[PDB]
């Protein structure tokens, strides 16, 4: 009917959060139920490992590891997260040659290095770490039952195409869900590749339709469908690859399974820009994570990015300029855990007294509220800059309580133990 | 002819499918809290004459467990209450036979008494209320208690809650946790509010005369006057389920009057040593020090995490009972080491992380497991086979861990997974 349909999935048996996400399928914010109880099957595209990596990547795989911890550790979801490597691409094997050394031996150095850029960003690692080099043989089997599907055709040059007028002629199949407008050897133009014949000098790998090298897109449809199958609750990204890449998957994992939805809830992160312009490679514009992580911890790199909404663009200012306003929001927790420690430790219970007096009783109306205002903020599509507003004014009236009034000792280790909670959802570490 | 019980509403509640045992309703009933997601917890605390033995260490470590699983698995947002009874007929004795004052006496065993819960790594609760430091509430609240007519005054001086008057009233039912368990007085079942001092004990100024508050008088003051007229989770030992919860009950329903000032009363089984209740006065008694010279806090945790919160249990001593516990604590102590050594030693570069069907399989009973633990958490805190889960899931892992290549995402989230429980049991390794 010239608009693609999307099936929320059903509530029965589900566990129902009122969680609202930004989903790009619906280009709206729909409520997130699972496809089976509480459990999150969750598909993560990741970087193509032929260099270092930079502040734009770390912007998604931080923004989406907050995400993560909100739904594991806050709302108490079960996530099964796969993050692919793409270790073989015309990138790396171009920069091999260069190099000097192997394709293979590059593509480690660099994976390996991004690993550690995000261990030291405090990055959970995924469930399950896919590479491209270790999945050559499954690609092969998922192109071809797309083939005898009869959704992808063979060029006389043994390269293998996705036929996507095939694909849009059936009802059940619409080519570009997310972004629809923005659609020689081939039928079409707008056909793609999912083998490639294999150039001279080129890593290759044998196929029924000849030596090659796999497309794009279909690793990450190949992947994702042998360890989560025919639904993914969630597939993330950065917003430039939601088109082609993201709809191409689509297209491909629709075509394999031959249904209509592979995914419920596709989530996009902003980009980071800096001085206006997205932060990428070929600029030269770019910020190393390793550079920057001489300048700047952990916590203040991930209060940069808890600062800006997930979903949304941001716009960072080199010279620390940007990263003024983190680092006085890190050194302010760092001296918040300070003072309460000590105020707990000198406590004296025999000197004290214990009366549930008007100010405490004030304090804890204040720390019973923030707990529901940040509820709310992760509800709402996770507003973590909202929710960390509310933690940095419960630690302001905190420590005038501590100051001058007679402090009531468990109510300090209740709400030190609160802020230690969504802190450890947001990633930071004291 | 029985007393009712009104559930909470449902509606604009977090409902978590939770059932307690509880004592109002003698069964098993859905957990609803009377606001959002919020529990107001009052639980009577001990009186400071002596050392904190294992009977005390079983009520507040098994309440300690309930509350961690209450917020850091469920997400409830707990406030609670403990009482120190620092007035009282037995502080009183014991700091005349030992020539020291009242106050003396009750401030050194109430900071040993929380020395002794934080070795356990027991929680604090959010307040701790005194009834030196409340003497004054009290009156305040006996008062009114009169002036509803449901307690009188005798020459003496004493305040006694009228029973009788209580009864009548088609709103208020006395003893509803334990109805058959039922001079000065109209009837000799009447219980104190306030007793007239004899001079030389210790006394406060009242309207009646000087006096000290009776037994049961101090919780429906501190617990009304900080948590109100509707407590979510009353909790303490069986033993207090009558006279004192039952008399709780009645002076806050004759306070406020109306029918229910708690929607759910928890009471945790007892520990015997040998078949009958570890008591101070029986000398059967083991202190929480002594306890902590021969075992360690995760074995004694590991302890009462074997014994569910509301049945009864028997310790046998010289280390009968604790032989399963150090098994247990061996175990877990080994898989940590094994699992935490082998994240950290592992290397990216020269590793192989193709998704093989062995770890499909331990991730199958992965996510297996944290669905048994869930509902056994539903299933009023059934904490042992809970417990079990996790060992049957650490049997696996350590096979998977000797032999199969490791997914290092995978281990990781297990790793994660089994510490959220151990926070949640209070265990630390
Ligand atoms: N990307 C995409 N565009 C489509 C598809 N079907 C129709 N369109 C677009 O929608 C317009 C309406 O044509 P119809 O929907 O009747 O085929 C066409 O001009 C075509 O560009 C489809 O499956 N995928
Ligand atoms: N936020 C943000 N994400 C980026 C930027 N450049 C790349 N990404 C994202 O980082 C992930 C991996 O980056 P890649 O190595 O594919 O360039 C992708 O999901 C992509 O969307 C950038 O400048 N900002
Ligand atoms: N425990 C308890 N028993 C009551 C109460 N009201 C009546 N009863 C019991 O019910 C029986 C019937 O007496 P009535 O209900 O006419 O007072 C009495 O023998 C009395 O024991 C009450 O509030 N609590
Ligand atoms: N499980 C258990 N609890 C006890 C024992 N003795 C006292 N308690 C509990 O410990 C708490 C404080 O005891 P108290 O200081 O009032 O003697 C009460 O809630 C009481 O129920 C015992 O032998 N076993
Ligand atoms: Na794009
Ligand atoms: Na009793
Ligand atoms: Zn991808
Ligand atoms: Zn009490």
């Amino acid at each position: 009917g010239s608009l693609p349909k999307w099936n929320q999935p059903s509530k029965e048996g589900k566990k129902i959060t009122n969680l609202f996400v930004n989903n790009s399928l619906t280009h709206s914010k729909v409520e997130f139920i699972p496809q089976e109880g509480n459990k999150i099957k969750w598909y993560a595209c990741g970087p193509t490992v032929y260099d270092a990596a930079h502040l734009g990547h770390a912007r998604t795989y931080v923004s989406f590891d907050i995400i993560r911890r909100i739904l594991v550790n806050y709302f108490k979801y079960d996530v099964f997260m796969v993050i692919n490597i793409t270790d073989i691409d015309d990138k790396i094997i171009k920069r091999s040659v260069e190099e000097k050394i192997g394709f293979t031996e590059l593509a480690r150095k660099w994976e390996y290095e991004f690993w550690e850029d995000m261990k030291s960003l405090n990055v959970l690692l995924p469930t399950a770490i896919t590479r491209v080099s270790e999945y050559v043989g499954d690609i092969v089997k998922y192109i071809e039952k797309i083939i005898e599907n009869k959704y992808a055709y063979v060029s006389e040059e043994g390269s293998v195409y996705f036929d996507i007028d095939e694909f849009k002629k059936s009802e059940k199949h619409f080519y570009a869900r997310m972004e629809p407008l923005s659609v020689k050897k081939k039928k079409n133009a707008y056909d793609f590749a999912l083998w490639k014949s294999s150039k001279p000098n080129e890593p290759h790998w044998d196929s029924p339709w000849g030596k090659g090298r796999p497309g794009w897109h279909i690793e990450c449809s190949t992947m994702a469908s042998n360890i989560l199958g025919d639904v993914l609750d969630i597939h993330s990204g950065g917003i430039d690859l939601r088109f082609p890449h993201h709809d191409n998957e689509l297209a491909q994992s629709e075509a394999f399974f031959d249904h209509s939805q592979w995914v419920n809830y596709f989530l996009h992160s902003g980009h980071l820009h800096i001085e206006g312009l997205k932060m990428s490679k070929s600029l030269k514009n770019f910020i190393t994570i390793k550079n920057m992580l001489t300048k700047y911890t952990s916590n203040q790199i991930r209060i940069l990015f808890l600062l800006n909404k997930w979903d949304n663009f941001m716009n960072y200012s080199p010279n620390g300029e940007s990263m003024v306003q983190c680092i006085e929001i890190d050194k302010s927790f760092t001296n918040f855990f300070a003072i309460i420690l000590m105020k707990i430790k000198n406590f004296d219970l025999n000197s004290c007294n214990l009366y549930w007096s008007d100010a405490d009783n004030k304090l804890n109306l204040l720390f019973r509220q923030t707990k529901n205002k940040i509820h709310e903020h992760f509800l709402d599509n996770f507003n973590t800059p909202d929710a960390l507003l509310a933690i940095q004014k419960l630690i302001t009236e905190i420590n005038i309580y501590m100051d001058k009034e007679k402090i009531q000792i468990g109510l300090l280790l209740e709400i030190k133990h609160y802020i230690n909670f969504i802190f450890d959802t947001f990633g930071l570490i004291y």
